């Protein structure tokens, strides 16, 4: 028999703590209460660099509580922003998990980003123009690196069973959590800290994605811009975030008296080999990843109650995902596109949305997909809209796809 | 029983093709013949930016055959350098594997880098200063990304079972190959293309590593600078490279009539949680990764004949590795530090050195570690030096460690 979670071939893995900072709240429990009240993180961009560059996009959500508010001049000298966000979230996640003393040699860290410390390279380059190679920080390598954040958290928490950084543009945060899962079921660790961090809303990425025609420009009503699955959607809206979760074996969780929030049952990674930035319209490979996660969970499509959609709000993006969900045999599920309230955060967002899936399972509730007012004839999904939807959600799949054609599906269970 | 390669718990995985470009040759078979004749890739740096910045480091090895010699104005417009190197090596690796038609849905790509397309971000930033957000390429995202190269190869070769990019500074190229291995033994793929690419010798990384005191400055004799394990070593020397290998199940290899070069038996990833850039002196976690690879191979330390050392040539770097190899129970093995001839290449080097391990097993030979003239009292390793050493090499472990304290060991068998 092929090994699976449900058949006992893989060990039971549970999520036992979660932390996130978003454009609604620095607290995750508060982000959840806000979503269920239909708040939006997205507003008009105040940043003077909008009128400076005369940008087509004039909306997005900054974190409600800026990372650097929790950062002194020391932290500022040795870390990139994404490292700074890493330290913050690590610190908080441990604190919430009752600050346990684990075995360092059974402890992994997996954290993705879209980009890592890119601000720091202009910085090191400008310093060297001004005053030479000696004006460049010894420190620079380890701010500079894309494994920077994972390194910082691993060091800070004392993780000795591997510190990994997968990168896959928009799905990095889910991929991280998949690999942490792989790392645990393969015997390599008993506990893992996983997720994604990502930097703030800057001019350049706005310009780059704008030029793709990927970005909403409904500037007249910022909260109404992000319309995943809606007939009238016009692209994605940026929304700052970072999210980590603590996953451990059920044995281990039971052993230290920690009530699980949910179970992580399986994970599927596949790729499109279609196009450098656009998803395969047929949605076959993305659907395949949904299947893989079920194969490994030990589940059939009939068990999936809820799908936390990637839902970026682009015309082709959502059409593709819709096809994928059919292909996976999952269109009879209640769908949520959190990106309609929280926007899109590249490396972090997959992780944040995995946190949301877990909360959905714990609380038996799906927040409304905001701005869902006209069903797309071509989509035909059961998209949760209007108010929150309470329901008997036993199993859920979190989708995460990213430019390059990268597909990550995480299958989760109610505990 | 815990699953292992040797006990049949994991499927037999073989390396069936290899390709690399290095500072000795664009051909790998030629790099191998050159090493065994004790050639060095390292020379005086001709690049005018040395006298410009008055750099302490005036040596390193550029590729013998510049990637962009194989690149036209199209390729130059849509890809970062690391993507360009990716396309080249992918193209060649397939060609050598007899250009087989595989099942796209059983086919993965795992390729690490240290940095990815960093040149491109100054480029996009400078273009936007000159002429606005509209002067920024739609294309920019997918040059910019650190998954850029893996994406390009996956697309070019048609890999539909995942395209992954691990980053862990200096060990990315080995980590990639570990995960490709994990991807295959876990049922997710039957064949995988894996390795690492990395950009050329630039001013900034020279400055950053110089400021660490990590870099040799034996400028008077460029070929004699890189002295891994030698009493007189003074740091690492840069040496450009990129390397991929094709790994598949033995079943699959047999099925298409492809003679294997070697077997990939297992892989161990662990982390130091010691320091942001320096390795743990005790070498316990690095040694642990060596052990993990043997646990999964189904081997004992007594089976390891050859260790392809990370051997960067830094005082603390090598001392640490020496401790790790004792800890793993492997100090009775013949050791090779290819970095003494080929230098260090951050994201690529782990992959190149894994290619070298495979060739060592196929050809029953270890090239001489160059510049090994005075054994360090504190090291006590059997370092191959002087001429090549022919021997009965049944199993070998390739070590790869990187800043952040990342440890990757790959265990390989003779076929
Ligand atoms: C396989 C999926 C690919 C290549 C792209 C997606 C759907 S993911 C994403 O985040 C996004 C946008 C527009 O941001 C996409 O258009
Ligand atoms: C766990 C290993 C760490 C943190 C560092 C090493 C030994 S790896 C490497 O490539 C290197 C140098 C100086 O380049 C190191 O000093
Ligand atoms: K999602
Ligand atoms: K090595």
């Amino acid at each position: 028999s092929q090994p699976s979670t449900a058949n006992g071939g893989f060990p039971s893995v549970v999520v036992t703590a979660v932390t996130a900072t978003t454009s609604i709240s620095p607290d995750i429990e508060s982000t959840w209460k806000g979503l269920l009240a239909g708040e939006s993180g997205i507003h008009a961009l105040e940043d003077e660099f909008v009128t400076k560059w005369d940008l087509a996009v004039k909306i997005g959500g900054h974190l409600k509580d800026p990372v650097d508010s929790h950062m002194g001049r020391l932290d500022m000298r040795r870390m990139s922003y994404v490292q700074r966000m890493g330290k913050l979230l690590g610190g908080q996640l441990w604190e919430s998990a009752g600050s346990p003393e684990v075995d360092p040699d059974r402890f992994a860290v997996v954290v993705g980003t879209g980009l890592g410390g890119a601000e720091r390279i202009v910085e090191s380059y400008d310093l060297m123009n001004a005053g030479g190679p000696r004006k460049v920080s010894p420190l620079a390598v380890q701010m500079i690196m894309p494994n920077g954040a994972a390194a910082v958290i691993g060091l800070q928490l004392g993780a000795r069973a591997g510190v990994m950084t997968p990168v896959s543009a928009c799905s990095s945060g889910s991929e991280a959590i998949a690999h942490a899962w792989r790392q645990i079921v393969m015997g390599d660790a008993d506990v893992a800290v996983c997720g994604g961090v990502e930097g703030p809303i800057e001019a350049l990425p706005i310009a780059a994605f704008s030029m793709m025609r990927a970005m909403s420009t409904r500037n007249d009503e910022p909260e109404r811009a992000s319309r995943p699955f809606d007939k009238d959607r016009d692209g994605f809206v940026f929304g700052e975030a970072g999210a980590l979760m603590l996953i451990e074996t059920e044995e281990h969780a039971k052993a230290r008296g920690a009530k699980p929030l949910a179970r992580l049952l399986g994970a599927g990674i596949t790729s499109d080999a279609f196009h450098m930035v656009a998803p395969a319209a047929d949605g076959v490979r993305a659907g395949r990843a949904m299947t893989r996660s079920l194969e490994l969970a030990g589940l059939s499509p009939a068990d999936i109650d809820h799908v936390n959609a990637h839902g970026t709000a682009t015309p082709i993006g959502d059409a593709a995902e819709a096809n994928a969900i059919r292909v996976a045999g999952c269109d009879q599920a209640a769908v949520y596109a959190p990106k309609s309230a929280l926007g899109h955060s590249i490396g972090a967002v997959g992780a944040l949305e995995s946190v949301l899936t877990v909360l959905t399972l714990r609380d038996g509730v799906i927040p409304p997909t905001l701005n869902y007012e006209t069903p797309d004839p071509e989509i035909d999904l059961d998209v949760v809209a209007g108010e929150p939807r309470y329901g008997d959600y036993r199993y859920a799949v979190n989708n995460s796809f990213g430019f390059g054609g990268h597909n990550v599906a995480l299958a989760f269970g109610r505990y």
